[PDB]
Protein backbone atom coordinates (compact mmCIF):
# COMPACT_ATOMS: atom_id res chain seq x y z
CA UNK A 1 0.00 0.00 0.00
CA UNK A 2 1.49 3.26 -1.21
CA UNK A 3 0.13 6.65 0.18
CA UNK A 4 -1.22 8.38 -2.67
CA UNK A 5 -2.75 11.46 -0.99
CA UNK A 6 -3.77 12.94 2.20
CA UNK A 7 -6.99 15.72 2.76
CA UNK A 8 -7.10 16.83 6.34
CA UNK A 9 -10.17 18.38 7.39
CA UNK A 10 -9.12 20.42 10.61
CA UNK A 11 -11.43 22.24 13.09
CA UNK A 12 -9.72 25.46 13.97
CA UNK A 13 -7.90 25.58 17.58
CA UNK A 14 -7.56 26.86 21.06
CA UNK A 15 -10.29 29.88 20.71
CA UNK A 16 -11.81 32.58 22.69
CA UNK A 17 -14.88 32.27 23.03
CA UNK A 18 -17.07 33.46 20.41
CA UNK A 19 -19.92 35.09 22.81
CA UNK A 20 -19.80 36.88 25.92
CA UNK A 21 -23.27 37.92 26.48
CA UNK A 22 -25.47 39.21 29.83
CA UNK A 23 -27.18 35.80 29.82
CA UNK A 24 -23.69 33.94 30.30
CA UNK A 25 -22.53 36.86 32.97
CA UNK A 26 -25.80 36.03 34.76
CA UNK A 27 -26.16 32.47 35.41
CA UNK A 28 -23.13 32.42 37.69
CA UNK A 29 -21.86 35.00 40.17
CA UNK A 30 -18.92 34.46 39.34
CA UNK A 31 -16.25 36.34 36.89
CA UNK A 32 -15.62 34.84 33.27
CA UNK A 33 -11.48 34.83 33.19
CA UNK A 34 -10.59 37.29 30.43
CA UNK A 35 -8.83 36.16 27.13
CA UNK A 36 -5.79 37.14 25.03
CA UNK A 37 -7.80 37.81 21.74
CA UNK A 38 -10.94 39.48 21.15
CA UNK A 39 -14.16 37.19 20.75
CA UNK A 40 -13.77 34.55 18.55
CA UNK A 41 -9.93 35.07 17.73
CA UNK A 42 -7.43 32.41 17.72
CA UNK A 43 -5.06 32.47 20.45
CA UNK A 44 -1.34 31.96 19.83
CA UNK A 45 -1.29 28.97 22.01
CA UNK A 46 -3.62 27.69 19.63
CA UNK A 47 -1.60 28.62 16.89
CA UNK A 48 1.67 26.54 18.57
CA UNK A 49 -0.69 23.21 19.39
CA UNK A 50 -1.92 23.60 15.52
CA UNK A 51 1.54 24.13 14.51
CA UNK A 52 2.60 20.71 16.79
CA UNK A 53 -0.12 19.33 14.29
CA UNK A 54 1.24 20.23 11.57
CA UNK A 55 5.14 19.06 12.67
CA UNK A 56 3.82 15.75 13.33
CA UNK A 57 1.69 15.19 10.66
CA UNK A 58 5.27 16.57 8.04
CA UNK A 59 7.26 13.81 10.03
CA UNK A 60 5.00 11.06 9.15
CA UNK A 61 3.72 12.44 5.84
CA UNK A 62 7.84 12.08 5.26
CA UNK A 63 7.77 8.16 6.67
CA UNK A 64 5.43 7.31 4.30
CA UNK A 65 6.97 8.71 1.64
CA UNK A 66 4.78 11.85 0.67
CA UNK A 67 6.69 14.47 1.34
CA UNK A 68 10.61 15.62 1.47
CA UNK A 69 12.49 15.17 4.49
CA UNK A 70 14.82 18.49 3.97
CA UNK A 71 13.36 21.50 2.42
CA UNK A 72 10.33 23.14 1.69
CA UNK A 73 8.27 20.84 -0.27
CA UNK A 74 7.40 21.36 -3.99
CA UNK A 75 5.37 23.62 -5.92
CA UNK A 76 1.78 22.83 -5.36
CA UNK A 77 2.55 20.08 -3.19
CA UNK A 78 0.54 21.23 0.03
CA UNK A 79 -2.44 23.21 -0.11
CA UNK A 80 -4.18 25.33 2.45
CA UNK A 81 -7.86 26.55 1.98
CA UNK A 82 -9.07 27.86 4.80
CA UNK A 83 -12.74 29.70 6.26
CA UNK A 84 -13.00 33.54 6.28
CA UNK A 85 -12.76 33.16 10.28
CA UNK A 86 -9.51 34.78 11.54
CA UNK A 87 -9.38 31.24 13.85
CA UNK A 88 -9.73 29.59 10.59
CA UNK A 89 -7.43 31.20 8.15
CA UNK A 90 -4.69 31.64 11.34
CA UNK A 91 -5.46 28.04 12.10
CA UNK A 92 -4.36 27.47 8.47
CA UNK A 93 -1.08 29.58 8.98
CA UNK A 94 0.05 28.14 11.98
CA UNK A 95 -0.53 24.61 10.31
CA UNK A 96 2.01 25.77 7.69
CA UNK A 97 4.35 27.10 9.89
CA UNK A 98 4.59 23.54 12.09
CA UNK A 99 4.33 21.08 8.25
CA UNK A 100 7.30 23.36 6.95
CA UNK A 101 8.49 26.32 8.91
CA UNK A 102 9.50 29.49 7.47
CA UNK A 103 8.32 28.35 3.65
CA UNK A 104 5.64 30.34 2.08
CA UNK A 105 2.74 28.14 1.63
CA UNK A 106 -0.47 29.93 1.00
CA UNK A 107 -3.36 29.82 2.84
CA UNK A 108 -6.40 30.06 0.45
CA UNK A 109 -9.71 32.01 1.62
CA UNK A 110 -12.63 33.76 -0.37
CA UNK A 111 -11.74 36.72 -1.56
CA UNK A 112 -14.19 38.66 -0.01
CA UNK A 113 -13.36 38.41 3.94
CA UNK A 114 -16.37 39.36 5.53
CA UNK A 115 -18.51 37.50 3.81
CA UNK A 116 -19.60 33.57 4.43
CA UNK A 117 -17.49 30.90 2.50
CA UNK A 118 -20.20 29.01 0.10
CA UNK A 119 -17.90 26.22 1.05
CA UNK A 120 -18.24 26.17 4.35
CA UNK A 121 -22.08 27.45 4.94
CA UNK A 122 -24.21 26.91 1.65
CA UNK A 123 -26.90 27.41 3.36
CA UNK A 124 -26.62 30.88 5.11
CA UNK A 125 -25.54 31.92 1.60
CA UNK A 126 -28.19 30.70 -1.11
CA UNK A 127 -27.48 27.55 -2.39
CA UNK A 128 -29.85 26.05 -0.67
CA UNK A 129 -32.26 25.35 1.69
CA UNK A 130 -33.29 23.02 4.39
CA UNK A 131 -37.01 21.24 4.29
CA UNK A 132 -39.25 22.22 7.27
CA UNK A 133 -41.31 19.27 7.66
CA UNK A 134 -38.24 16.79 6.94
CA UNK A 135 -35.73 18.56 8.97
CA UNK A 136 -37.89 18.90 11.98
CA UNK A 137 -39.37 15.48 11.89
CA UNK A 138 -35.92 13.54 11.79
CA UNK A 139 -34.35 15.88 14.58
CA UNK A 140 -37.33 15.23 17.04
CA UNK A 141 -37.47 11.52 15.94
CA UNK A 142 -33.31 11.71 16.86
CA UNK A 143 -34.54 13.69 20.26
CA UNK A 144 -36.73 10.52 20.63
CA UNK A 145 -39.66 12.01 19.16
CA UNK A 146 -39.22 15.16 21.62
CA UNK A 147 -37.85 17.59 22.59
CA UNK A 148 -38.75 17.11 25.84
CA UNK A 149 -37.53 13.23 25.34
CA UNK A 150 -33.63 14.87 24.34
CA UNK A 151 -33.43 17.41 27.02
CA UNK A 152 -34.89 14.71 30.07
CA UNK A 153 -32.09 12.77 29.51
CA UNK A 154 -30.27 15.51 30.24
CA UNK A 155 -30.85 16.24 33.62
CA UNK A 156 -28.03 14.80 35.41
CA UNK A 157 -25.58 16.90 33.40
CA UNK A 158 -27.36 19.92 33.78
CA UNK A 159 -27.43 19.31 37.52
CA UNK A 160 -23.26 19.30 37.26
CA UNK A 161 -23.14 22.27 34.92
CA UNK A 162 -25.53 23.70 37.82
CA UNK A 163 -22.80 23.20 40.37
CA UNK A 164 -19.90 24.22 38.29
CA UNK A 165 -21.80 27.63 38.06
CA UNK A 166 -23.09 28.18 41.21
CA UNK A 167 -26.55 28.38 39.72
CA UNK A 168 -28.30 28.71 43.02
CA UNK A 169 -26.52 32.15 44.07
CA UNK A 170 -26.93 33.44 40.07
CA UNK A 171 -28.76 36.35 39.00
CA UNK A 172 -31.22 34.63 37.11
CA UNK A 173 -31.83 31.92 39.99
CA UNK A 174 -33.06 34.41 41.96
CA UNK A 175 -36.61 33.84 39.42
CA UNK A 176 -37.66 33.41 42.72
CA UNK A 177 -38.99 37.11 42.89
CA UNK A 178 -40.68 37.54 46.36
CA UNK A 179 -42.68 31.93 42.87
CA UNK A 180 -40.38 29.80 40.30
CA UNK A 181 -38.55 27.24 40.45
CA UNK A 182 -34.41 27.52 40.16
CA UNK A 183 -33.66 24.87 37.91
CA UNK A 184 -31.84 25.29 34.55
CA UNK A 185 -34.02 23.77 32.42
CA UNK A 186 -37.23 25.42 33.96
CA UNK A 187 -35.51 28.87 33.95
CA UNK A 188 -34.72 28.52 29.57
CA UNK A 189 -36.74 26.07 28.19
CA UNK A 190 -35.32 24.58 25.07
CA UNK A 191 -37.11 25.09 21.47
CA UNK A 192 -36.27 24.00 18.52
CA UNK A 193 -36.27 26.51 15.27
CA UNK A 194 -35.44 25.36 12.17
CA UNK A 195 -35.83 27.52 8.87
CA UNK A 196 -34.48 27.78 4.92
CA UNK A 197 -30.99 28.50 6.20
CA UNK A 198 -30.34 26.90 9.92
CA UNK A 199 -31.48 24.88 12.85
CA UNK A 200 -31.08 25.72 16.37
CA UNK A 201 -32.43 24.95 20.01
CA UNK A 202 -32.91 27.98 22.20
CA UNK A 203 -32.41 27.43 25.39
CA UNK A 204 -30.65 25.58 28.34
CA UNK A 205 -29.12 23.14 25.61
CA UNK A 206 -27.98 25.85 23.46
CA UNK A 207 -26.23 27.50 26.22
CA UNK A 208 -25.12 24.27 27.80
CA UNK A 209 -22.84 23.54 24.74
CA UNK A 210 -21.94 26.91 25.00
CA UNK A 211 -20.48 27.14 28.39
CA UNK A 212 -19.02 23.54 28.64
CA UNK A 213 -17.27 24.29 25.71
CA UNK A 214 -15.61 26.99 27.53
CA UNK A 215 -14.77 25.29 29.78
CA UNK A 216 -12.85 22.94 28.11
CA UNK A 217 -11.08 25.71 26.13
CA UNK A 218 -9.80 27.14 29.66
CA UNK A 219 -8.60 23.60 29.94
CA UNK A 220 -6.56 24.09 26.60
CA UNK A 221 -5.52 27.26 27.08
CA UNK A 222 -3.75 26.76 30.14
CA UNK A 223 -5.74 28.79 32.40
CA UNK A 224 -5.43 27.99 36.10
CA UNK A 225 -8.68 26.89 37.74
CA UNK A 226 -11.28 26.12 34.66
CA UNK A 227 -14.97 26.44 36.01
CA UNK A 228 -13.65 28.25 38.80
CA UNK A 229 -11.85 25.46 40.29
CA UNK A 230 -15.12 23.10 40.36
CA UNK A 231 -14.33 20.86 37.81
CA UNK A 232 -11.66 18.27 39.22
CA UNK A 233 -11.93 15.07 37.40
CA UNK A 234 -12.06 13.26 34.30
CA UNK A 235 -15.63 12.77 35.29
CA UNK A 236 -17.06 15.43 35.39
CA UNK A 237 -15.27 16.56 32.35
CA UNK A 238 -17.01 13.83 30.78
CA UNK A 239 -20.35 14.84 32.07
CA UNK A 240 -20.31 18.51 31.13
CA UNK A 241 -19.07 17.73 27.69
CA UNK A 242 -21.90 15.26 27.53
CA UNK A 243 -23.68 18.44 26.67
CA UNK A 244 -22.18 19.84 24.23
CA UNK A 245 -21.21 16.85 22.40
CA UNK A 246 -25.19 15.66 22.48
CA UNK A 247 -26.37 19.38 20.95
CA UNK A 248 -23.52 18.28 17.95
CA UNK A 249 -25.55 14.60 17.81
CA UNK A 250 -29.03 16.34 17.62
CA UNK A 251 -28.85 18.89 14.92
CA UNK A 252 -25.24 18.94 13.14
CA UNK A 253 -24.98 15.02 12.51
CA UNK A 254 -29.07 14.40 11.65
CA UNK A 255 -28.50 13.84 7.98
CA UNK A 256 -31.06 15.92 6.42
CA UNK A 257 -29.18 18.53 7.61
CA UNK A 258 -25.60 17.12 7.23
CA UNK A 259 -25.82 15.87 4.02
CA UNK A 260 -26.47 19.22 2.81
CA UNK A 261 -24.29 21.37 5.07
CA UNK A 262 -21.46 19.27 4.19
CA UNK A 263 -21.85 18.66 -0.01
CA UNK A 264 -19.87 21.53 -1.37
CA UNK A 265 -16.76 20.06 1.29
CA UNK A 266 -17.73 16.55 -0.05
CA UNK A 267 -17.42 17.87 -3.50
CA UNK A 268 -14.05 19.21 -2.36
CA UNK A 269 -12.76 15.91 -0.91
CA UNK A 270 -13.91 14.00 -3.48
CA UNK A 271 -12.15 16.10 -6.16
CA UNK A 272 -9.40 15.95 -4.43
CA UNK A 273 -9.00 12.19 -3.70
CA UNK A 274 -9.67 11.01 -7.53
CA UNK A 275 -6.63 10.49 -9.41
CA UNK A 276 -7.08 13.42 -12.12
CA UNK A 277 -5.35 15.46 -14.54
CA UNK A 278 -4.02 18.85 -12.85
CA UNK A 279 -6.96 20.96 -12.19
CA UNK A 280 -6.60 24.75 -10.43
CA UNK A 281 -10.55 24.23 -9.71
CA UNK A 282 -11.56 26.40 -6.07
CA UNK A 283 -9.08 28.94 -4.88
CA UNK A 284 -6.66 28.89 -7.41
CA UNK A 285 -5.68 25.68 -6.08
CA UNK A 286 -4.61 22.40 -8.38
CA UNK A 287 -5.94 19.39 -7.89
CA UNK A 288 -5.66 16.35 -6.55
CA UNK A 289 -2.52 17.41 -4.86
CA UNK A 290 -0.23 15.99 -2.52
CA UNK A 291 -1.48 17.17 0.93
CA UNK A 292 -4.95 19.31 0.95
CA UNK A 293 -5.21 20.98 4.49
CA UNK A 294 -8.84 22.91 5.13
CA UNK A 295 -9.53 24.81 7.93
CA UNK A 296 -13.31 24.29 9.27
CA UNK A 297 -15.48 24.40 12.33
CA UNK A 298 -16.42 21.79 14.56
CA UNK A 299 -19.89 22.03 12.17
CA UNK A 300 -18.05 21.36 9.41
CA UNK A 301 -16.64 17.87 10.72
CA UNK A 302 -19.92 17.09 12.48
CA UNK A 303 -21.81 17.04 9.09
CA UNK A 304 -19.04 14.98 7.97
CA UNK A 305 -19.52 12.20 9.92
CA UNK A 306 -23.55 12.46 10.18
CA UNK A 307 -23.41 11.96 6.26
CA UNK A 308 -20.75 9.84 5.40
CA UNK A 309 -21.96 7.65 8.56
CA UNK A 310 -18.32 8.37 10.65
CA UNK A 311 -19.29 7.47 14.39
CA UNK A 312 -16.37 8.04 16.48
CA UNK A 313 -15.00 9.12 20.25
CA UNK A 314 -12.31 10.85 21.55
CA UNK A 315 -10.38 8.85 24.24
CA UNK A 316 -8.67 11.27 26.41
CA UNK A 317 -10.81 14.31 24.43
CA UNK A 318 -14.41 15.03 26.26
CA UNK A 319 -14.99 16.91 23.31
CA UNK A 320 -15.91 15.17 20.47
CA UNK A 321 -14.81 17.30 17.93
CA UNK A 322 -12.50 19.27 19.48
CA UNK A 323 -10.26 22.31 18.60
CA UNK A 324 -7.81 20.99 16.01
CA UNK A 325 -9.16 17.72 15.79
CA UNK A 326 -9.11 16.34 12.34
CA UNK A 327 -10.66 14.09 9.77
CA UNK A 328 -8.01 12.58 7.79
CA UNK A 329 -8.98 11.04 4.79
CA UNK A 330 -5.96 9.12 2.50
CA UNK A 331 -6.09 7.56 -1.18
CA UNK A 332 -3.48 4.37 -0.73
CA UNK A 333 -2.86 2.25 -3.84
CA UNK A 334 -2.49 -1.33 -3.76
CA UNK A 335 0.89 -2.00 -5.64
CA UNK A 336 0.17 -6.15 -6.08
CA UNK A 337 -2.84 -5.31 -7.97
CA UNK A 338 -2.90 -1.16 -8.93
CA UNK A 339 -6.34 -0.32 -6.69
CA UNK A 340 -7.08 2.67 -5.29
CA UNK A 341 -8.33 2.59 -1.59
CA UNK A 342 -9.76 5.12 1.08
CA UNK A 343 -8.62 5.55 4.82
CA UNK A 344 -10.31 7.93 7.34
CA UNK A 345 -9.10 8.81 10.68
CA UNK A 346 -9.78 11.32 13.59
CA UNK A 347 -6.20 12.59 14.81
CA UNK A 348 -6.04 15.17 18.13
CA UNK A 349 -4.60 15.95 21.06
CA UNK A 350 -6.00 14.65 24.08
CA UNK A 351 -6.86 17.37 26.75
CA UNK A 352 -3.90 16.80 28.54
CA UNK A 353 -2.08 17.03 25.84
CA UNK A 354 -3.46 21.14 24.82
CA UNK A 355 -2.95 21.31 28.71
CA UNK A 356 0.81 20.38 28.89
CA UNK A 357 1.27 22.00 25.42
CA UNK A 358 2.90 18.48 24.62
CA UNK A 359 5.30 18.60 21.61
CA UNK A 360 3.66 16.22 18.74
CA UNK A 361 6.47 14.14 17.09
CA UNK A 362 6.75 10.81 15.79
CA UNK A 363 7.41 9.80 19.12
CA UNK A 364 5.65 11.61 20.83
CA UNK A 365 1.98 11.34 18.70
CA UNK A 366 -1.62 12.69 18.86
CA UNK A 367 -4.53 10.60 19.84
CA UNK A 368 -5.54 8.83 16.65
CA UNK A 369 -8.88 6.88 16.09
CA UNK A 370 -9.24 4.47 12.96
CA UNK A 371 -12.95 5.39 11.09
CA UNK A 372 -14.85 2.91 8.91
CA UNK A 373 -17.63 3.84 6.52
CA UNK A 374 -20.64 1.96 7.92
CA UNK A 375 -21.87 1.57 4.16
CA UNK A 376 -19.21 0.93 2.30
CA UNK A 377 -19.32 -2.86 1.15
CA UNK A 378 -15.96 -2.93 -0.54
CA UNK A 379 -12.99 -2.73 2.30
CA UNK A 380 -9.77 -4.55 1.97
CA UNK A 381 -8.07 -6.17 5.05
CA UNK A 382 -7.17 -3.18 6.58
CA UNK A 383 -10.30 -2.21 6.53
CA UNK A 384 -9.83 0.57 4.39
CA UNK A 385 -12.42 1.65 1.64
CA UNK A 386 -12.31 1.02 -1.91
CA UNK A 387 -12.09 4.03 -3.86
CA UNK A 388 -14.94 2.82 -5.94
CA UNK A 389 -17.35 2.08 -2.05
CA UNK A 390 -16.08 5.51 -1.12
CA UNK A 391 -16.84 7.30 -4.81
CA UNK A 392 -20.76 5.87 -4.24
CA UNK A 393 -21.13 6.73 -1.14
CA UNK A 394 -20.31 10.25 -1.62
CA UNK A 395 -22.77 10.05 -4.67
CA UNK A 396 -25.67 8.55 -2.44
CA UNK A 397 -24.76 10.97 0.42
CA UNK A 398 -24.05 14.34 -1.61
CA UNK A 399 -26.90 16.76 -2.24
CA UNK A 400 -27.04 18.07 -5.53
CA UNK A 401 -29.14 21.07 -5.16
CA UNK A 402 -26.65 21.82 -3.10
CA UNK A 403 -23.21 21.63 -4.78
CA UNK A 404 -21.52 24.68 -5.69
K1 LIG B 1 -26.81 43.55 23.10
Amino acid sequence: LKLESVVIVSRHGVRAPTKATQLMQDVTPDAWPTWPVKLGWLTPRGGELIAYLGHYQRQRLVADGLLAKKGCPQSGQVAIIADVDERTRKTGEAFAAGLAPDCAITVHTQADTSSPDPLFNPLKTGVCQLDNANVTDAILSRAGGSIADFTGHRQTAFRELERVLNFPQSNLCLKREKDESCSLTQALPSELKVSADNVSLTGAVSLASMLTEIFLLQQAQGMPEPGWGRITDSHQWNTLLSLHNAQFYLLQRTPEVARSRATPLLDLIKTALTPHPPQKQAYGVTLPTSVLFIAGHETNLANLGGALELNWTLPGQPDNTPPGGELVFERWRRLSDNSQWIQVSLVFQTLQQMRDKTPLSLNTPPGEVKLTLAGCEERNAQGMCSLAGFTQIVNEARIPACSL
